[PDB]
């Protein structure tokens, strides 16, 4: 399908940004997710981590700062769906990331880490990316 | 009947604010334009003119300030076609506005007047205003 996805940010990100990702949560998904990490090498910082996890029924928001995850934070409800495609807007703010799925606003991450730390966009699990484009 | 579509902007707009219109361009379609406007009054200062133009095949933008307008930027090409319907995405960051017409970034519009004075959005002109979403 689209296998884990990665999209370089060179310059890094500003608020302003807006990624959009659209794909199918194939039939049998556990999970998948979506990290903005800080550098290339494995175990790298993220200044964020969106995770649905279909299997347990929960949308998990994280970030990982020096080798360790930080307290994690949920969203109200899963708002995806096995065998249904879908949007997600993740919107970079002064104050935080703004996630929007399904034309409504869902979750609001206060940032954790420098937005401009941020080098890489990736995506991967149990998902089938129709598109990842970066505004 | 040309009765501009108004949307109050309740708590204003910052970098990170995203606009998005969806409509369809009418087949006699001449032009149309979407103002982000400072006031209610008739004849506020318009912080982006974003106006494409069908007739004469050019998209302008510009803003209004204190009666008169500016310098008009031109961008590349028309990205709307009569009869076709279109998704305007209007993001606010930092330095500017960037124009995104249907997964393209279009034109970036440095910031004339401060994002802080901005109150409504207006469309008007040849066009059907099918939605207008603030995220
Ligand atoms: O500046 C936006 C404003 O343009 C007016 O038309 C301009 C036009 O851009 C230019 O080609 C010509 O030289 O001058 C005209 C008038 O100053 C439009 O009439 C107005 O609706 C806005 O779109």
């Amino acid at each position: 399908s689209n296998v884990p996805h990665k999209s370089s940010l060179p310059e890094g990100i500003r608020p302003g940004t807006v990624l959009r990702i659209r794909g199918l949560v194939p039939p049998n998904a556990s999970r998948f997710h979506v990290n903005l990490l800080c550098g290339e090498e494995q175990g790298s910082d993220a200044a964020l981590h969106f995770n649905p996890r279909l299997d347990t029924s929960e949308v998990v928001f994280n970030s990982k700062e020096q080798g360790s995850w930080g307290r994690e934070e949920r969203g109200p409800g899963v708002p995806f769906q096995r065998g249904q495609p879908f949007e997600v807007l993740i919107i970079a703010s002064d104050d935080g990331f703004k996630a929007v799925v399904g034309d409504a606003q869902y979750h609001h991450f206060r940032h954790r880490l420098p937005l401009a730390r941020v080098r890489l966009v990736e995506v991967g699990g149990d998902v089938q990316l129709d598109s990842v484009r970066i505004f």
